[PDB]
């Protein structure tokens, strides 16, 4: 190109014309991929409005039985093809997957499709498209991305399942030579995931924030049909929610069950095999006729007849700050060891007492909590923002602590770890959301906890403006959003966090297997040597390395 440009079009003018485009702008004679852009992104891309357009390749997956695997579709238009409002809607069909046997993944129940919507000008929203055709506007200079997730069945046969993903552009069956073909191809193999998690990730719903924005007195019948809605979406995320009120110092009331014990609905709830930890409410909750002395009895002698009592826990209090608090948490303890003294008591802390310190410095007196309160907590569940990036303090925690009598230790994560920390801040990238479970992994923990995942400023109608809480960073607290933000369901939204949880969680999944097959330094040097995970500020930015672990495994650890 020369110093005037081709033509004398001036400055830079012709660097690749970029293929001449076609006169015609009509999608009735001129092949849509002539029109629009249309390429694949990995699963851990937040596929912002201005991303640039690739080629498109065949698409090459591999998932377990019980595993979902995802995958996104780019859009940006080219040209106007509906000159008057552009640039003109396309349309979208999926197909069912088939292997060589002719075993089948179908539209509708596995495979599933949903629009990328951005919150706080962040891709977050994942929207429902209507099954198996759909259609989307696509609006110029602004590329429109569409989230693909297949879920395999725990019985699924094993093979190599394959399809197509056809766009056409439309104008304002309509397949044709003219249509897009995405070629998509996916491996099922041996693993079975477990459909117990073997990592209990157990998250909190605000009950508050249910009854304002849905206005359901608490205790009414249609209360109770709304968090039965909640607790059966979030069991496809290997969760284990609970109910959470919030008290006089920061108690906390907790429950996964808002039935009685008694009710059938209490065991269809805590019998169920995807759901691997619960919490049992200390007071009633529900108001009754009896003392919470006389209720707690009366529960926890079902409970403990019941063969899933070993996924009981009580959560008692949110951060004792002071001595009264650790206080409270010792005398509310054993009021419940005197029902069933192999209770578990799970308590969240960042600190030892403030007004009385346990050593000389914070983190000395932090470390030091178990010796308090010992024996009356049982899961020792600590913020990890207070290991900085200190890997090499796990071992001061741990040292206080007495595995071989049924103490554990847990972490979590809010307002802090940040940046470049993985959390699920909105504006974090997928690779560090997604690493908040190679970190516990790594660590060693037996468990982990999120305060909550519907936590929004208030609001009291279903399909009011999502706002944040003031004093928190966006995304913290918020994993999913209202349905009817963004249709007319009632079913929630999940966001990109809670997508790449669970990715996080079935990553956990591969390393355990991996762990059970070559022993603990084999599979630390495995996530490490691949790229993924090196330390807290120090993980993959890429979804290559991640590819290359997952084959790893799947080579190696095969019947
Ligand atoms: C457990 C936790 N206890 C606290 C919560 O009460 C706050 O709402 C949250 C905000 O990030 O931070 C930590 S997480």
């Amino acid at each position: 190109v020369p110093v005037e440009g081709v033509a004398g079009g001036g400055t830079a003018y012709g660097f690749n014309d970029a293929e001449p485009l076609k006169q015609s702008t009509d999608p009735s004679e001129v092949p849509t991929a002539d029109l629009v852009n249309v390429w694949c992104m990995p699963n851990t891309v937040n596929v912002g409005s201005q991303e640039t357009p690739r080629a498109l390749e065949p698409i090459n997956l591999l998932a377990a039985r019980n595993e979902r695997e995802s995958f996104q579709i780019a859009m940006r238009p080219k040209v106007s093809w509906a000159a008057s409002s552009p640039s003109g809607i396309v349309q979208v069909q999926c197909s069912d997957l088939c292997s060589s046997a002719g075993d089948r993944l179908v539209v509708g129940q596995s495979l599933k499709l949903r629009r990328v919507v951005p919150v706080l000008g962040v891709p977050d929203a994942l929207v429902p498209l209507d099954l198996p055709v759909s259609q989307l506007s696509l609006f110029p200079g602004e590329t429109s991305v569409i989230w693909v997730s297949i879920d395999v069945p725990t019985g699924q046969p094993p093979g190599q399942y394959e399809g197509e993903i056809i766009i056409s552009a439309m104008k304002t069956d309509v397949v044709s030579n003219l249509s897009l073909r995405i070629k998509l191809r996916l491996t099922v193999w041996e693993f079975i995931i477990p459909v117990t998690p073997s990592l209990p990730a157990v998250i909190g719903v605000s009950d508050t924030v249910i009854e304002d924005r849905f206005a359901v007195e608490h205790g009414s019948e249609d209360w109770y049909k709304k968090l039965d809605l909640h607790f059966k979406w979030l069991l496809q995320y290997r969760i284990s929610p609970y109910f959470c009120k919030w008290g006089e110092s920061m108690r906390v009331l907790t429950y996964t069950s808002p039935w009685p014990a008694d009710h059938p609905k209490s065991d269809e709830y805590l019998s169920d095999s995807r759901l691997a930890a619960y919490a049992v409410p200390y007071r009633q909750v529900i108001a009754g006729d009896d003392s919470r002395e006389s209720y707690l009895r009366k529960e926890v002698e079902i409970l403990r007849s019941k063969p899933h009592w070993n996924k009981a826990y009580f959560y008692l209090w949110d951060e004792p700050l002071n001595m009264e608090h650790f206080d409270n948490v010792r005398k509310m303890a054993s009021e419940i060891y005197a029902y069933a003294p192999d209770s578990r008591v799970l308590t969240t802390y960042y600190c030892g007492p403030g007004d009385a310190p346990l050593a000389p410095t914070p983190f000395e007196s932090f470390v030091k909590v178990p010796n308090l309160l010992r024996p009356y907590t049982q899961i020792y569940c600590t913020s990890e923002w207070v290991l900085g990036n200190r890997e090499d303090l796990v071992k001061d925690i741990l040292d206080e602590l007495q595995t071989e009598n049924g103490e554990e230790w847990w972490t979590y994560i809010c307002l802090g770890p940040s940046d470049p920390h993985p959390n699920w801040h909105l504006g974090m990238r997928g690779t560090q959301q997604r690493a908040v479970m190679w970190r516990v992994w790594k660590e060693g923990g037996t468990g982990f906890l999120y305060w909550g995942a519907n936590c929004y400023e208030k609001a009291t109608v279903p399909s009011a403006e999502v706002k944040f809480r003031r004093g928190l960073p966006p995304g913290d607290g918020v994993l999913y959003y209202p349905g009817e933000v963004f249709s007319s369901s009632s079913e929630p939204v999940a966001s990109l966090r809670l997508e790449r949880l669970l990715s996080g969680l079935q990553d956990y999944e591969y390393l355990k297997l991996y762990e059970s097959k070559y022993g603990r330094e084999e599979a630390m040097g495995l996530l490490e040597k691949t790229g993924v995970y090196t330390g807290p500020e120090r993980y993959t930015l890429e979804h290559r390395p991640i590819d290359v672990l997952r084959g790893e495994v799947y080579n190696t650890c095969r019947p």
